[PDB]
C-alpha cells in the first residue's frame, strides 16, 4: 500500500491525470478533496532488482551460455557497465592466477546442469584481484527443463576456510533461493501493489487544510501547467517549500502537465498575445533538478501519453 500525494496550482491538471488514470476518461469542478485507489500491477514495465547481492543470471539455451541479468551489486564489485558484460560470458572475470582446475568444475557444473559451489580468485575491470567464493544454481521451468542459470559471488580477500568457509556457503545458498523465487515472481507478473491516490486543492483558500493530507505520504507530485508559466514557477515559490516544510525527506516527482497543448495553435497564439510562452522540456528539467525531484516527466491527461510512466515512476521512487 501505498500513498501518493499530488499537489499544484488550480486548474493545472491534477484531478484530470487521476480520472483518466483510474477510469479512462476526462472531465471544470475545484476539488476540494477526493480519494483515488487503483491497483498496480508491477511487472518491471520489481523484486529481482532489488536484492543488494553480487548475482548475475545467463541463458544456458544461448551459445556460450550469455549473462540476461546483472545485479547493481556485480556491477559496483566487477568495475564493469551493464553494457560491457550484457549479452557476454562471466569468463572475462578470471585471470593469470585463477585455478584452472576449478574452472573446470565450473564447467562440469552447467554441462550436466548441477549445482556447484566453489572458491576461485576472479578480476575486476581495472585488473583488481579478489577471491570469489562462487555459487551456481540451475533455474529449471515447470516442464522440469533447465531454463536459465543462477550465478551468486561472494568477493573476499582470502580463501576462506572451516567456519568462514560454511557460513559463506550457507549465505551465498539462501540468496540464491531469494533470487530464484524472485525471478519465479517476475515470470508470474510479481505482486499487485494499492495506490492510493490523494487529489488535493490548489486554490489559496484551502492552503490551511492541505497539510493535513500530508502524513504518511510515500511519493509527491508536484503539478504544473506546461502552458501556463505561473505555475511553473508557483513550483519553487510555493509548493516544493511546502512539501518540504512538512516531509524533509519524501520523494518528489515534477509533473508536466497538458502537453496536448504545448503543440496546439490556438494555445500559443493565447500565451503569445499576453507575452507568454510555454515551458519547454529542459526548462521543466532544470526545476526538477532544482528542487531535488527524482524525475522530470511530461504528460497529457487527455490523450495519455506518459500518463502510465508517471505513476510507474511514482512506485519506482518508493521501492527504491
Ligand atoms: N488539453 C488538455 N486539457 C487538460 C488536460 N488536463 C486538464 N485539462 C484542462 O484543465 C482543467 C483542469 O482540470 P483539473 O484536473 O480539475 O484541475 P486541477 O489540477 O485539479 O485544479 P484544482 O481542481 O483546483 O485542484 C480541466 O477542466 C481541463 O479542461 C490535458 O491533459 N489536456
Ligand atoms: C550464472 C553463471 C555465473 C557465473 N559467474 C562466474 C563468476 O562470477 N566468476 C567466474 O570466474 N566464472 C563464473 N561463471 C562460469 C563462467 O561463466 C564459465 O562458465 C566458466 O569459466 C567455464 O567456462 P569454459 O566452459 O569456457 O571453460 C558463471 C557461470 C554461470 C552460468
Ligand atoms: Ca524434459
Ligand atoms: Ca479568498
Ligand atoms: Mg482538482
Amino acid at each position: 500500500a501505498i500513498k501518493c500525494v499530488v499537489v499544484g496550482d488550480g486548474a493545472v491538471g491534477k484531478t484530470c491525470l487521476l480520472i483518466s488514470y483510474t477510469t479512462n476518461a476526462f472531465p471544470y469542478i475545484p476539488t476540494v478533496f477526493d480519494n483515488y485507489s487503483a491497483n498496480v500491477m508491477v511487472d518491471g514495465s520489481t523484486t529481482l532488482e532489488r536484492i543488494e547481492k553480487n548475482f548475475v543470471i545467463t541463458d544456458p539455451r544461448l551459445p556460450d551460455n550469455p549473462i540476461i541479468f546483472a545485479s547493481d551489486s556485480f556491477l559496483q564489485l566487477t568495475e564493469y557497465s551493464r553494457e560491457e558484460i550484457l549479452g557476454r560470458n562471466a569468463r572475462f572475470l578470471q585471470g593469470p592466477e585463477t585455478d584452472r582446475a576449478t574452472v573446470r568444475k565450473i564447467r562440469d557444473a552447467i554441462d550436466n546442469q548441477t549445482e556447484v559451489t566453489v572458491q576461485l580468485i576472479n578480476y575486476t575491470k581495472s585488473g583488481k584481484k579478489f577471491w570469489n567464493l562462487f555459487h551456481l544454481q540451475p533455474m529449471r521451468d515447470q516442464k522440469g527443463d533447465v531454463q536459465y542459470f543462477i550465478g551468486v559471488q561472494l568477493d573476499g580477500t582470502e580463501h576462506v576456510r572451516d567456519a568462514a568457509e560454511r557460513e559463506g556457503v550457507m549465505l551465498i545458498k539462501k540468496t540464491a533461493e531469494n533470487i530464484d523465487e524472485a525471478a519465479k515472481e517476475l515470470g508470474s507478473g510479481g505482486k499487485p501493489v494499492n495506490l492510493g491516490l490523494w487529489d488535493t486543492a490548489g486554490l489559496e483558500d484551502y492552503d490551511r487544510l492541505r497539510p493535513l493530507s500530508y502524513p504518511q505520504t510515500d511519493v509527491f507530485l508536484i503539478c504544473f501547467s506546461l502552458v501556463s508559466p505561473a505555475s511553473f514557477e508557483n513550483v519553487r515559490a510555493k509548493w516544493y517549500p511546502e512539501v518540504r516544510h512538512h516531509c524533509p525527506n519524501t520523494p518528489i516527482i515534477l509533473v508536466g502537465t497538458k502537453l496536448d497543448l504545448r503543440d496546439d495553435k490556438d494555445t500559443i497564439e493565447k500565451l503569445k498575445e499576453k507575452k507568454l510562452t510555454p515551458i519547454t522540456y529542459p526548462q521543466g528539467l532544470a526545476m526538477a533538478k532544482e528542487i531535488g525531484a527524482v524525475k522530470y516527466l511530461e504528460c497529457s491527461a487527455l490523450t495519455q501519453r506518459g500518463l502510465k510512466t508517471v505513476f510507474d515512476e511514482a512506485i519506482r521512487a518508493v521501492l527504491c
